[PDB]
């Protein structure tokens, strides 16, 4: 057990209503988030590959295993995993993020932002309960503060 | 040095002409290979996640690093990496494949086949020199025999 695990449980209280509202079977998530821009996108994927190579390999393995278990508990019409497996996934991903230098995490976020159309966040929020999305985001801000303190 | 490395060099002789002919900047590769089928596709990604969790973590790390180096040597109008980095990537991926039970590799191939339209291979081959694609595939068959002997 660890502090990220405890934090993931609070994050799940704040964000699982939102995860139940996303239609994870929507084909939109295959599309580029805006205009396809292969050279910029490759720049972003390069930042994620650098980060994956820096991350703790045991924690990457645990995060993959958490996703395989989460796929097993998908139910209902939106393809949402169980509450427990949602928390499991979030904690495992928090641990990975805490295992790499903060610059490498920020380089991913900045490089993905560069290819994401400014309309995309509002479009996604429009598909769910806006108050539940805001609740989930405030959850995330609290969770990443625990992540940074392990990092 | 190892036998997969030696095998990757022979594979590169057989397949680098083909890699130079693919337009790696074509946006088609973002599309589903046929009809979008999220539940079947999730089944396939589950097989790949199970395989990623089983793979040797040091060899996964080395394979990520090889891709970051390959991104750095992309040149020309098709986005092809250097000959050296092509071989590097292939060897590193061969090592990963050799680190997991053969059933897990076959489960990925069968699960991806299920979502791939039968026209897709011929469409992709039509974009390159067909003789060079055949040369690359015969290269692959030889390479996977060395991979299986390390597995
Ligand atoms: C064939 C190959 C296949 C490979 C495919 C790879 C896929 C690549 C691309 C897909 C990802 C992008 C799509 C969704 C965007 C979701 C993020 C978002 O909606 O974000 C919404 C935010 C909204 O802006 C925020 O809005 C906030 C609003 O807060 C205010 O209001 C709040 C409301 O509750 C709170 O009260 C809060 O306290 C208060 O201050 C603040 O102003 C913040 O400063 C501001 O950042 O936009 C921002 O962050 C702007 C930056 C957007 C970055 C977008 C993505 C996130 C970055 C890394 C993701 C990792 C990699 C993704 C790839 C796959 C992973 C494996
Ligand atoms: C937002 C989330 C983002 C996530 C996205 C994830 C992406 C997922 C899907 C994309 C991948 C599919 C697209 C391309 C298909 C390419 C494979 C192919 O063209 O294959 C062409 C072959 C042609 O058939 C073969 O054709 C051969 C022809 O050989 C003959 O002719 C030859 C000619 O030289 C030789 O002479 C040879 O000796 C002689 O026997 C034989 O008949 C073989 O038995 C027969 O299998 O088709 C076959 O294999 C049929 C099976 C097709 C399987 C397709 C893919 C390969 C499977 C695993 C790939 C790994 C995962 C991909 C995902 C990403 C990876 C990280
Ligand atoms: C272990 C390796 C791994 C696997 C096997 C895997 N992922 Mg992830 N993965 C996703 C889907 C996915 C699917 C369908 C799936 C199927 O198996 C997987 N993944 C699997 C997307 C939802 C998502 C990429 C697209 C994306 O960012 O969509 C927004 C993210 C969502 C809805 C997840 C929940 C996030 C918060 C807890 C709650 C919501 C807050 C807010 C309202 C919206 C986000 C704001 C943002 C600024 C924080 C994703 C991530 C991400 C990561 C990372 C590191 C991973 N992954 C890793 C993996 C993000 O940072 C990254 C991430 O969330 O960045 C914030
Ligand atoms: C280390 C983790 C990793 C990273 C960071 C990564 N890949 Mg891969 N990755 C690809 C692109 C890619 C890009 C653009 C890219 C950007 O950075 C990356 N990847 C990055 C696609 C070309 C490809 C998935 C789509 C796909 O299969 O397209 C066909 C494959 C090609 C052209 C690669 C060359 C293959 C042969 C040596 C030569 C050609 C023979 C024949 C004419 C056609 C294929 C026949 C097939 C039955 C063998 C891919 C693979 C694959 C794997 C695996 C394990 C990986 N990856 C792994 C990664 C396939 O098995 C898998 C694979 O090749 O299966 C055969
Ligand atoms: C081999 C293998 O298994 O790989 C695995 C690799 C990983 C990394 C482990 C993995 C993973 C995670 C991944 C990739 C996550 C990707 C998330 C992508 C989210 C994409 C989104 C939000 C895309 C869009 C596109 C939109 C388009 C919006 C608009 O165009 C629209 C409508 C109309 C315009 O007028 C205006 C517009 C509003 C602009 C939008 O609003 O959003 C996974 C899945 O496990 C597969
Ligand atoms: C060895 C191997 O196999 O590796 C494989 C391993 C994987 C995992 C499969 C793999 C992969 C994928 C990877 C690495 C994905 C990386 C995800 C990074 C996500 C980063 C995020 C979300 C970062 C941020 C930063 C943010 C900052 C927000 C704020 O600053 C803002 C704006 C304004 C401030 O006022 C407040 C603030 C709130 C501070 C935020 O909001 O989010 C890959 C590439 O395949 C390689
Ligand atoms: C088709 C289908 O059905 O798919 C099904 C597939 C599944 C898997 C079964 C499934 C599921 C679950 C999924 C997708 C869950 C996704 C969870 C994503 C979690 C992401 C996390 C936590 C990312 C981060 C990034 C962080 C960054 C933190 C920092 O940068 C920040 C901010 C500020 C810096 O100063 C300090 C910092 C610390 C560096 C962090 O702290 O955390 C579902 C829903 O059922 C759909
Ligand atoms: C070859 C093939 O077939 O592969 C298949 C493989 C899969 C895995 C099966 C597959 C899949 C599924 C995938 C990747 C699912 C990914 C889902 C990502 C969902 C992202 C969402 C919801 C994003 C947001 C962003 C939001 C932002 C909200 C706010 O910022 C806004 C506006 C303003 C403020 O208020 C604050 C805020 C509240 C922060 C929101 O509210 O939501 C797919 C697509 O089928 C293809
Ligand atoms: C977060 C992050 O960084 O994730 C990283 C995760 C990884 C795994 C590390 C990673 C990787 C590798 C990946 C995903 C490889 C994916 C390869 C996909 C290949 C897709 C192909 C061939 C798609 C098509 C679609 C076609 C459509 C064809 C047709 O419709 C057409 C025209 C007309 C119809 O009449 C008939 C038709 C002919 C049917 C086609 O012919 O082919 C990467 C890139 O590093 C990103
Ligand atoms: C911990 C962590 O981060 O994990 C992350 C790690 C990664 C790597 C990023 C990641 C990923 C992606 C993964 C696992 C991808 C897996 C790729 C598997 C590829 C398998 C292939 C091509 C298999 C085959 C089998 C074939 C058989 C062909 C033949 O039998 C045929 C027909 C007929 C016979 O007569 C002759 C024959 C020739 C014998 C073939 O031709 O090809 C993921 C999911 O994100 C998790
Ligand atoms: C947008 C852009 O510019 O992107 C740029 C991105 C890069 C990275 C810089 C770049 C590049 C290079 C790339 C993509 C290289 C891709 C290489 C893929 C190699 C895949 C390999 C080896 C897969 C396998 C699968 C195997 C399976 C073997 C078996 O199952 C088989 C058969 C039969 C079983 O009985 C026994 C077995 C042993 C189990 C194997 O043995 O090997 C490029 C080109 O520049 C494009
Ligand atoms: C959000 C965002 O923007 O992400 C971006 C991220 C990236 C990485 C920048 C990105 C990218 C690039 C990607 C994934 C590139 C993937 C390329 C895959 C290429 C696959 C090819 C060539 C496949 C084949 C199959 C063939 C088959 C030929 C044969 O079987 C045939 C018919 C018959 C026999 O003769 C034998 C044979 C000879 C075997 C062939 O000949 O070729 C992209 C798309 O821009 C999106
Ligand atoms: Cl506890
Ligand atoms: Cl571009
Ligand atoms: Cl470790
Ligand atoms: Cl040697
Ligand atoms: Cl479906
Ligand atoms: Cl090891
Ligand atoms: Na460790
Ligand atoms: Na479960
Ligand atoms: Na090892
Ligand atoms: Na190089």
């Amino acid at each position: 057990a660890d502090e990220i695990g405890d934090a993931a449980k609070k994050l799940g209280d704040a964000s699982y209503a939102f995860a139940k509202e996303v239609d994870w079977n929507n084909g939109i998530f295959l599309q580029a988030p805006g205009k396809l821009q292969p050279l910029e996108a490759l720049k972003a994927i390069d930042k994620m590959i650098v980060m994956g190579a820096a991350a703790d390999p045991k924690l990457l393995k645990a995060a993959a295993e958490a996703h395989h278990k989460a796929i097993g508990s998908v139910s209902g019409p939106n393809g949402v995993t169980s509450r427990a497996d949602w928390d499991s996934v979030n904690a495992a991903l928090g641990r990975v993020i805490a295992s790499v230098p903060e610059n490498m995490v920020m380089d991913v976020y900045d490089s993905v932002s560069k290819i994401t159309d400014p309309k995309v966040p509002a479009y996604m929020k429009s598909l769910v309960n806006g108050a539940d999305a805001e609740k989930a985001y405030e959850g995330f801000l609290a969770f990443k503060d625990v992540v940074k303190k392990s990092q």
